[PDB]
């Protein structure tokens, strides 16, 4: 008698792809050092700000999956001669990545530029270091991090993706795995519906890629853009993400009542409210309380949020 079955720890059941997931392999103490393969501006010269897509070599050392983030320790020192703290960035590439070899990682980065009260133009440290990164240069990577935005295991589930700006990143990751890749253990056949809010047409992130996916899965891939500074509803209201969702109120509510519907939200912290305003009305007319219904969804792993 050399064996025994040690009593199992009690554990919560998960509908998301978390089998053998990995977080915090690399710490800022000793980050993984990768290199820049490419770094391109994906927004028009005319857009209000610049958004860049960049790819780094990982030689397969960072075991990330769709929905996770990585931290970046930008080169340099702060005002006190100290190294910079890491900044997190949502992975914009699928697990196998942009080269299809599982040895790279991609980021979608907004270059932060603003002016303080003193009237001075200020440049965000990490975002400007990243957008200025030249191919061939090293970059310090930490993580992976996150489990909230992991994809659902069900290959026939409806996945509603709500994003603003660079919040599109994890959704480009999901969609590549869903429509640009042939997976043995996972071939997507549900409904993927993406809503993306950006300020202008020159700001439509990954427009061409999404159009190729629509042209490849015209039935089960739905795409709706909400261009806030160019589009307007019948009342002249700016077309924010919730304003566009409003045009499909009946359908979305109907999907939200389905048990295989998962909603994911990523991007601006403020997008969360307009969406709830929209939802509270629908549930109301349906004699349902969104407050309570949302709680259920969240506990059922069907209302996933990662905003900041
Ligand atoms: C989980 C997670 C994932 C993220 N993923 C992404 C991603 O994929 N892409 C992406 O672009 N960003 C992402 N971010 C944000 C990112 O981590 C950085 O915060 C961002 O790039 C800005 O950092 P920075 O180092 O450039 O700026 P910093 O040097 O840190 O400066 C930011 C500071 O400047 C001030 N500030 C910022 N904006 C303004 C403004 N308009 N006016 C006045 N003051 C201002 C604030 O005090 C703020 O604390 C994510 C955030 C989190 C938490
Ligand atoms: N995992 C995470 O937590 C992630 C978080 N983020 C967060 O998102 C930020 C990226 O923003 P960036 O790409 O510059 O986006 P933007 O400032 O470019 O704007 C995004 C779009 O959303 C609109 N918008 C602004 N406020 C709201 C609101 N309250 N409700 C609905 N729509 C709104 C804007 O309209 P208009 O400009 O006309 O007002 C704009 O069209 C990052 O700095 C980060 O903080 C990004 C990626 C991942």
């Amino acid at each position: 008698q050399v064996t025994t079955e040690a009593p199992a720890k009690v554990v919560k059941h998960s509908k998301k792809q978390d089998e053998n997931i990995v977080v915090n392999k690399f710490k800022p103490k000793e980050p993984y050092v990768g290199r820049c393969l490419l770094n391109t501006k994906i927004t028009g010269d005319d857009a209000p700000g610049e958004t860049w897509h960049m790819v780094f070599s990982t030689e397969g050392e960072v075991p990330y999956r769709e929905g996770q983030s990585i931290g970046i320790v930008p080169d340099g020192i702060d005002k006190n001669g100290k190294p910079h703290k890491l900044r997190l960035y949502s992975i914009a590439s699928s697990a196998i990545g942009d080269f299809g070899d599982s040895k790279t990682v991609s980021l979608c980065v907004k270059r932060l530029v603003y002016t303080n009260d003193a009237g001075e133009v200020v440049k965000g440290v990490c975002s400007n270091f990243l957008c200025d990164l030249k191919p061939g240069s090293e970059v310090k990577i930490t993580g992976p991090v996150g489990k909230e935005m992991l994809m659902p295991k069900d290959p026939n589930a409806t996945v509603i993706m709500l994003g603003t700006g660079t919040g599109i990143a994890p959704f480009r990751s999901f969609l590549w795995k869903m429509f640009f890749e042939k997976h043995e253990d996972y071939q997507f056949n549900g409904l993927a519906w993406l809503f993306l809010g950006v300020p202008t047409s020159s700001s439509l992130l990954y427009k061409e890629e999404f159009e190729k996916m629509k042209e490849k899965a015209p039935e089960n891939f739905r795409l709706d853009f909400a261009v806030s500074r160019e589009q307007v509803n019948d009342k002249g209201e700016k077309m924010y993400i919730q304003t566009r969702m409003a045009q499909y109120a009946e359908e979305l509510w109907e999907l939200l009542k389905k048990d295989n519907t998962f909603v994911y939200m990523c991007g601006l912290k403020g997008m969360e409210k307009g969406i709830d305003d929209i939802m509270v009305s629908l549930a109301a007319k349906d004699g349902i309380d969104w407050i309570e219904y949302k709680r259920t969804l969240k506990k059922a792993e069907q209302w996933n949020v990662e905003v900041s």
